[PDB]
């Protein structure tokens, strides 16, 4: 409206007070998308981006929260006029969701840096003219709704954002860019990515949100970060504290990171009563197999972060292993570099990293060490497996030499004799690329064939001349 009902709890002195405005907005028909984002950004903006005169808690008055809705409401309902775009169904068309993006992206600065921290919210779009990639996105969902285009809703993959609408819910349009330097698909769908099962568009089993998840979404958006040394404890506190009335209320169901971010922030700092990261993190890799056909990759990344920062070697390679075994059913394409990036890092730095670790505490007799586990073993090989599937029939390659000094390197860590006790089978482990089938031979030498490894690996054909 703003209606009546909604400017009730004003002004917001507190956490606990935006905790409240929250659970109000979601105990409605429909949240507002609009109020709820500007809110946050308000807060966020006076508790990371400009703390000069801070006491406790930056008050949010009506007046103020109030003149920024007007703000957007005035640009967005002079720019579209919707008898230009007749409803037929109570749903939209194709041409109103991109006249819509059309207004939020041209009201934009013509140049900033589009990766900063705080540019997600409507504070930002109306005060900074500046959204990231997913602002723009939901920008587009709060201006439709603002509109009353309630078929509107926000599209989610693990690296990108949509939107769906239209009879049915069934159509799909790009509204905003993806990564630096593709050229924008903005209006089309995105059948082309489903179809050539990249990450990016998750074989279709990405996120189709309802109003309740794109609160939960605009929740994990906040920034708490006030520098790289430093975050706000009280954006912090925010955070965790909307995630758990999210939790409770069901909104977390078919929200896979939501739960992931919520176990990282109860790692944090735990809150009595609740239950543990580990407990989070699994209901997270859930929810992803019972929503989304186990075809989701952060879940399985969540878990194992937590496992190597606690230094738990053993379930960190498990975890790892199972987010490999998710990656080789997709096609690495255009446009994954992000998940290519992940994989890159736990593989050529996070797991030697470890295993480095691992490997000065065995010589110190650690006992039950993942070094002497061949279940151990067998994961590290099954990360690997994983990964050579996903290069299978990809249009583009995923590994290369570089790769496979890394791989030498941590198949050393562990003794011949832990590595002649898995069994690979046509422990046991199968395997599903024909790269690992084919280094199976190489992998229980007492000193591994480095150069015979680098070979399989890379598929190199030929060693140097002279
Ligand atoms: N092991 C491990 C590991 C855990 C881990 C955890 C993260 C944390 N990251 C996980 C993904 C999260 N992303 C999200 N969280 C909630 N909702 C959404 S919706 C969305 C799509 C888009 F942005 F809207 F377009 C993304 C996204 C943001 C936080 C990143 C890399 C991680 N890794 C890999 C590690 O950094 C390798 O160095």
């Amino acid at each position: 409206g703003l209606k009546a009902a909604q400017k009730t709890l004003f002004p917001l002195r507190s956490i606990d007070d935006v905790v409240r405005l929250f659970a109000a907005e979601l105990g409605r028909e429909e949240p507002d998308l609009v109020l709820l984002s500007l809110v946050l950004g308000f807060v966020e903006h006076f508790l990371a981006v400009n703390r000069v005169g801070l006491t406790y808690f930056p008050v949010a008055d009506l007046s103020i929260i109030a003149a920024l809705y007007a703000r957007f409401t005035a640009q967005i309902r002079g720019a579209v006029d919707l008898s230009l775009y007749p409803r037929e169904g109570g749903v939209s068309s194709r041409e109103l969701v991109k006249k819509v993006s059309d207004v939020i992206w041209n009201s934009l600065s013509r140049s900033y840096f589009k990766d900063r921290a705080h540019i997600q919210s409507l504070f930002s779009f109306i005060t900074g003219t500046k959204l990231d990639s997913s602002g723009v996105a939901f920008a587009v969902v709060g201006a439709c709704q603002a509109l009353g285009l309630r078929d509107v809703h926000l599209a989610l993959s693990e690296d990108h954002a949509w939107v769906v609408f239209g009879p049915n819910g069934e159509q799909t349009a790009e509204v905003t860019w993806h990564g630096k330097g593709n050229e924008d698909r903005r209006g089309q769908t995105v059948n082309a990515g489903v179809a050539e099962r990249s990450w990016l568009y998750l074989k279709g089993s990405y996120m189709r949100c309802d109003r309740k998840m794109e609160v939960a979404f605009m929740v994990c958006a906040i920034n708490p970060s006030i520098d790289l040394h430093t975050d706000s404890l009280e954006l912090l506190q925010l955070q965790q504290k909307l995630l758990w009335l999210l939790y409770d209320l069901g909104h977390l169901e078919r929200y896979p990171m939501a739960l992931g971010n919520l176990a990282d922030l109860e790692e944090l700092e735990p809150t009595p009563g609740r239950p543990d990261p580990l407990t989070l993190y699994h209901k997270g890799i859930a929810s992803a197999k019972t929503y989304y056909r186990d075809e989701h990759i952060y879940p399985y990344m969540y878990l194992a972060g937590y496992h190597c920062r606690n230094r738990n070697v053993r379930e960190a390679l498990q975890a790892w292993a199972d987010t490999a075994t998710v990656i080789q059913d997709y096609n690495y394409c255009r446009e994954d570099e992000e998940i290519y990036k992940e994989f890159f890092e736990v593989a050529n730095d996070v797991i030697p990293n470890l295993l480095k670790e691992a490997a000065s505490l065995l010589e110190a007799g650690s006992q039950g060490s993942a070094l002497q586990d061949p279940e151990c073993f067998a994961h590290l090989l099954r990360f690997y497996d994983g990964i050579c599937k996903w290069e299978e029939g990809s249009p583009t390659p995923v590994l290369h030499v570089g790769w496979a000094t890394f791989l030498v390197q941590s198949l050393g860590r562990f003794e011949g004799q832990v590595r002649q006790k898995v069994r690979i089978v046509s422990p046991v482990l199968t395997f599903q690329s024909e790269k690992m089938k084919g280094m199976k031979e190489l992998l229980v030498a007492t000193k591994i064939n480095s150069s015979a490894i680098k070979l399989q690996l890379t598929a190199q054909s030929q060693v140097q001349m002279k």
